């Protein structure tokens, strides 16, 4: 298979052993763009070398995949450009930069790599003399690329010996293919944790949707395309009001499109909430309980940025969603901060859940949610 198709590979497995790893809760929703976390963090990579490099690539899930450390480049490169030339009813508009130091020599390999590979801007400010300034900088970027649906990344000025902030941005809307009938929103009960019944505006439509029930991990699965059915939704209801957490531990890569694969369209009654969430991580603990850790620490090789001693001190993610009758809007970003050193179907949402919203030629995943309390 491609480059490209390994790297889609390689983010989908990090995507789910990421989920795995969020905090989540009966009260604690969890949303993240795992395509954004993985963007950033292959930013980095680029940078990388010896042992750090060896122990990204298993992370990032390259290895298992057989994506070369030289491949992973030519993959993002591949990415980029289809990101900027694919046609679609949907938008999504991914953006890369870096925030340097104003004094920071990067070396001319890697600079060229976050352009060719990445698309990335580079703009130099001072962490060091400005911490204001810079901070209020970075937390724009993101503002511009997100459409303004992620005000600040960072809340407060970053340490004065940050060097390098690598940033993505993700944004997407989309139209359902089949919108919900607003005149039929309404409150509806809705388990909140899978146990405390809650009234909230729940939507309907009745429609032929991919849909399967699965029996090894009792579970309903539906995807919700939007127009043009390049994008979808793809929901996977547990079968017990608090069979969520239980099923992300159980869900694999191979499992999950397996699952896709099976659907097929049948009239059913879809009833999901309307909902929004807003989320925020600071990734560095989840990305070292998947064995990413060297990077994080003294010793770490980032020594293809500027032939240097650097390591990460942070890699801090948002996102929000905005799921209603029309459709959806999702948004992202991540920051990887641097310093020195057929009987009738009723599909009834009214418990926890997962969703992701995929690119269903590409297999690519750009979002990720558990809704636990609305």
């Amino acid at each position: 298979m491609q480059e490209e198709a390994k790297l889609t590979k390689a983010n989908n497995r990090f995507g789910l052993r990421l989920l795995r790893a969020l905090p989540s809760g009966p009260e604690k929703n969890v949303f993240f763009s795992p395509y954004s976390v993985s963007t950033a963090m292959g930013m980095a990579f680029a940078g990388a070398r010896g042992q750090t490099q060896q122990e990204l690539s298993q992370g990032l899930g390259f290895s298992d995949v057989d994506l070369t450390d030289a491949g992973v480049l030519d993959a993002y490169t591949h990415h980029t450009e289809r990101l900027k030339s694919t046609p679609s009813n949907s938008t999504l508009d991914v953006a890369n930069a870096a925030a340097i130091q104003r004094t920071l020599a990067l070396l001319n390999s890697y600079e060229s790599a976050l352009q060719s590979s990445f698309g990335a801007e580079l703009h130099k400010v001072d962490f060091a003399g400005e911490p204001q300034a810079a901070v209020d900088f970075v937390n724009n970027w993101v503002k511009r690329k997100t459409h303004d649906k992620i005000e600040k990344l960072f809340n407060e000025p970053l340490d004065p010996d940050t060097l390098l902030v690598l940033l993505n941005a993700i944004y997407f809307k989309g139209e359902w293919n089949t919108a919900f009938v607003k005149e039929h929103t309404e409150k509806r009960q809705f388990f909140n944790g899978g146990v405390t019944p809650v009234e909230v505006d729940t939507m309907r439509l009745e429609a032929r949707i991919k849909y399967r029930f699965f029996d090894d991990l009792q579970v309903e699965v539906v995807e919700l395309p939007y127009r043009g059915l390049d994008y979808t939704m793809a929901i996977l209801l547990p079968k017990e009001n608090t069979g969520v957490e239980g099923l992300k531990q159980n869900l694999t890569i191979d499992r999950f499109q397996n699952y896709l694969s099976d659907l097929r369209e049948r009239k059913i009654t879809v009833l999901l909430p309307k909902f929004k969430l807003e989320t925020k991580y600071s990734l560095k603990a989840p990305l070292q309980s998947l064995g990413i850790k060297q990077i994080f620490e003294s010793g770490a090789d980032l020594s293809g940025i500027n032939d240097g001693s650097l390591r990460v001190s942070a890699v801090e993610h948002k996102a929000v969603v905005e799921v209603n009758e029309e459709g959806t809007v999702a948004a992202a970003t991540t920051g990887v901060v641097i310093v020195p050193y057929p009987e009738p179907v009723v599909f009834r949402v009214d418990h926890p859940f997962l969703f992701f919203i995929r690119n269903t030629r590409t297999d690519d995943i750009f979002f990720v949610g558990q809704v636990n309390k609305l």
